[PDB]
């Protein structure tokens, strides 16, 4: 009930209490271990009132107000305004609570140190796709600061009935487009032909090239969405080249500065925020590693080690583990010499355990899922790897939704 | 019921059906998952014929015999057994199964394509530590094989009272020494360092080098242990070199080519073997990133990284990474070039793709645990990365088991 989680390399024991407060369930049950699985009608006026409080209290003690006439009478407030209309408004300093804390709980992101330092754009009164085209501009303008990345997110109008739901049906603001070839092969993002094809059904005109920013498919008040092209002008990308290898550069990659999750809901207070894109700064490996390396991918390790020159005969001379490093070195090199906020796998772990190290000692835990945290290349030789992690859902939350066009009627 | 599985590389989907066979508990619930938590006297006659009749019920399906007369039998002569002596005995054939499934159903283990291909040594008439030592070479002698590796276990009479129980103390049969010096640094192996400390108060005469090979401390019938030296003509090790750096030798590294885990407890129809070491071949990485790459272990990346020249004044120029890869190319050309059996992350995570698939057929499903099956150097390179798991506690199996320097009663 009380539990210990434990460094092996360093021999430090924590005591995590802050799971007794978890609630969601994970997956597992005490026969099965579902930690590996990626993916493991609206709030009646009865379920949504103990949400509320929970949250509530939390917002209250948090302001060392707990109990006080203040926060009885927001409760009050709340109850009378959820029995009178079956939902409620928060305030905007609930909201930013709400909206830090939610990133605070995400279990698999490694990242957290920077929690508390959150840019929140308040865009509940948002009405109309262009409307919210509007306020994503703005997002990203702000967020990419000219390289110097800042944390952001924008919080469009909560759910109602669920008929008018917002979303972006992007599933992140910034993405390249991925088309199917006569060739048979994929030209740009493999990732992203299927929302790439959505697009050019509603009207897109794709360049049809390797590195094509998608436009951005708004849906606001459960209408139909419609497209968007963000300007060129606030999309900060970065030439990748090496600084040993010359050729590096000829074989034309780029990447886009700005990682923005844009298909996550947003829960506070038993609210649903269906369309709350947020941004940060990338982890080197993210690019280098997974969009360029994945076999679903870019998948540029062959061609890499074609270039280096290396024994591609057997597996075992590591050639594809050399590559990889490489193109790793190239990813950050690139963004720092064009100074665009970026942090490698070393760096970000080390922080991420001085991290859970001050919500141990100041919250009592802190959720984690070692399968995420652990960064895809030379996992061991960061400090998270020897790290165990205790794993639980605490609200408010991000969670993964699935694409609205399974779901949404035309 | 069904559980799904996806590949998020191929889109593959397989289905769980063997997971309701599972009946051990994992250390999760519905609220917390425990899933990189690295651990989350005598058994009763009542809880022993069940584990007893589930594991011959078992047993007799592989065969193709349930039901038979042999079968009931045999489930007769067992419950009889039990009341009467108030445990049981294997026959050979049960044992040599048992001992093959355990290793099938350890969900942490990648080299499981290889479970039907195990040399059991039966030492269950073993009654001394001299005993012990005597089975203990020859099987270092018959899996080392001069370099063709073949994997083997050898099992030691089963715990009866829990106060008569045969140990190995080593957590290896094969390791090296570690001995902290008054300044605080460690020659040799950090993770050995209170092993060594044991083995010294034992009476052990340490030469006090970086890659001392360490006696073995053996403990039959619950008597204290007893300090046995492996015959160094039976220890094959492997110097380690690089293929392009010739300074590479000069780090002065070595390694043994034989892994060997001898602290786990195997448990078979509800019977308790205390003392089963068992031993395969190595993944490269084992030794390049874990043994000599971790911080609380050999620790080498600085001086390779030096001798590479690579900057090493930030984290972002990927020196550790760059070292990382160098010094396990070394450790795979080194067993080659030495003929001594390895195998890289790449080939045994593909070929361990293959093995699952094929259970999830056959079998109806493969318990794994994705923490320790994707290796701890370019993770997302293998198909192991992509590949959903379920991990869930299937018998017979191999469990961890305290230090016995901790749990045993001294009689001196
Ligand atoms: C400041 C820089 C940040 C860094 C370096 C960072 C790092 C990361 C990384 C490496 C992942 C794994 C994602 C993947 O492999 O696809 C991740 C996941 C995640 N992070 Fe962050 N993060 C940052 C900012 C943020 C912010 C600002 C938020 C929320 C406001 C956030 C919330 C999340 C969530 C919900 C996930 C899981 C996403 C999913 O399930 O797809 N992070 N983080
Ligand atoms: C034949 C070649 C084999 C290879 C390449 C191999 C590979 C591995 C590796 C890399 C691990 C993780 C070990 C670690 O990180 O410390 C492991 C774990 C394990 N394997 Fe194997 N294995 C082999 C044979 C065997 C055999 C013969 C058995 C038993 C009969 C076995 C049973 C186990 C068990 C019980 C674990 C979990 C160990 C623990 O909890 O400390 N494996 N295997
Ligand atoms: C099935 C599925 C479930 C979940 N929960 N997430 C995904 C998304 C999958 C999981 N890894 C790849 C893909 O992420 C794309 C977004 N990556 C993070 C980032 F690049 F956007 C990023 C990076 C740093 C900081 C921030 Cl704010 C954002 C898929
Ligand atoms: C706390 C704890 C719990 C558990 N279950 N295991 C350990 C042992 C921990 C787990 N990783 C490090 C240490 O293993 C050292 C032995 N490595 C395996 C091998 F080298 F012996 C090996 C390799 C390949 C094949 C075989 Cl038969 C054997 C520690
Ligand atoms: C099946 C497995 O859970 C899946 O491949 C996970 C593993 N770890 C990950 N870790 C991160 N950060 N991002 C991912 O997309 C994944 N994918
Ligand atoms: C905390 C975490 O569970 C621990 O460091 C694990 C992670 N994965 C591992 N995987 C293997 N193969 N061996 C290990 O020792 C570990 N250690
Ligand atoms: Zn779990």
């Amino acid at each position: 009930r009380f539990l210990k989680v434990k460094n092996w390399e360093t021999d430090v024991v924590l005591t995590d209490t802050l799971h007794l407060k978890s609630t969601l369930e994970t997956g597992c049950t005490e026969h099965i271990c579902m930690g590996s699985i990626m993916l493991p009608d609206v709030r009646t006026k009865d379920q949504l009132f103990p949400l509320a409080k929970e949250f509530l209290d939390q917002y209250y003690s948090s302001i060392k107000r707990f109990g006080s006439k203040a926060h009885m009478d927001r409760l009050e407030e709340v109850n009378k305004e959820i029995e009178s209309t079956s939902t409620y408004q928060l305030k905007d300093t609930e909201l930013i609570y709400g909206a830090k804390h939610a990133w605070r709980n995400a279990s698999r992101c490694v990242g957290r140190i920077q929690w508390s330092k959150l840019q929140v754009f308040d865009a509940r009164d948002c009405t109309t796709a262009h409307g919210m085209f509007n306020y994503i501009c703005n997002h990203v303008k702000y967020a990419t600061n000219k390289g110097n990345l800042r944390s952001a997110i924008t919080i469009f109008p909560q759910r109602t009935d669920g008929k008018h739901d917002f979303r972006v049906w992007n599933s992140q603001l910034i993405r390249y487009a991925g088309y199917k070839q006569p060739d048979g092969s994929t030209l740009g993002d493999p990732a992203n032909v299927q929302f790439t094809e959505i697009c050019i059904q509603q009207g897109w005109k794709a360049p049809r090239g390797r590195f094509d920013v998608l436009p951005l498919l708004l849906q606001a008040n459960g209408n139909d969405p419609e497209l968007f092209q963000i300007p060129p002008e606030l999309v900060l990308e970065v030439p990748i080249r090496h600084p040993k290898f010359d050729w590096f550069k000829d074989l034309g990659l780029k990447w886009y500065g700005l990682p923005a999750v844009s298909n996550m809901l947003l829960e506070i207070g038993g609210l649903e925020f269906s369309a709350c894109p947020f941004s940060g700064w990338y982890m080197g490996t993210e690019i280098g590693v997974r969009d360029y390396c994945d076999n679903s991918r870019y998948n540029i390790l062959e061609e890499v080690a074609k270039k280096m020159d290396l024994d591609m005969r057997k597996t075992s001379s590591l050639w594809k583990d050399q590559a990889l490093v490489e193109i790793n070195i190239a990813v950050l090199y690139s963004f720092q010499s064009d100074k665009v906020t970026i942090v490698d796998h070393h760096s970000a772990t080390e922080s991420f355990i001085k991290h859970m190290e001050n919500e141990y000692r100041c919250r009592g835990g802190c959720p984690a899922d070692w399968v995420w945290i652990v960064p895809p290349m030379s996992g061991s030789i960061t400090p998270v790897f020897h790290q165990e992690m205790l794993n639980y859902r605490l609200t408010p939350s991000f969670e993964y939704q699935p694409d609205p066009w399974n779901t949404h009627v035309w």
